């Protein structure tokens, strides 16, 4: 058994009490994140304790092989803190854990992802000072709880 149910009318939690948590499915907006370059054997659910630790998450869309059924290596994740994208992108762009660093860019409803020719400007500066650089902090939780699952070998859903 692995999966989550909220009880009707004993507590509504913080954020957890929807069976299903953060959208499996992305609605594309302006505040949509792309992570690439992410371990084949890490989805939606281990990423997050990776991304939310930043701020909190809405939706976490992972692309996944429809083949054979595994991570492709790319996520799409919203913060609901809208004004927490652009500080949460600016810490976890480059997210060195071990051996793999993550591609933190927007996706932007396929915009462009990280500009790369003109539509990638007006950002380099002003970005210190908002940015809780604290990547030490999720660098140690991520990879603890990485190591907490196993590398996908259980579980760390702690939900009572």
């Amino acid at each position: 058994a692995m999966d989550y149910q909220p009880l009707p009318g004993m507590s509504e939690n913080p954020s957890v009490y929807v069976p299903g948590v953060v959208s499996t499915v992305v609605p594309d907006s302006a505040h949509k994140l792309f992570i690439g370059g992410l371990p084949n054997y890490l989805n939606d659910d281990q990423v997050k304790e990776l991304l939310t630790s930043f701020g909190p998450l809405k939706a976490f869309n992972l692309v996944k092989d429809s083949a054979t059924g595994l991570s492709k290596g790319y996520a799409f994740c919203e913060y609901v803190d809208i004004n927490v994208t652009d500080q949460a992108i600016a810490g976890l762009n480059g997210m060195q854990l071990g051996d793999k660093k993550l591609l933190v860019q927007r996706a932007s409803v396929g915009a462009k992802n990280a500009g790369s020719g003109g539509s990638g400007s007006s950002g380099s500066g002003g970005s210190g000072g908002g940015v809780n650089d604290a990547f030490k902090d999720a660098l140690q939780r991520a990879r603890q709880i990485a190591a907490k699952i196993g590398g996908d070998a259980g579980t760390s859903l702690n939900s009572n």
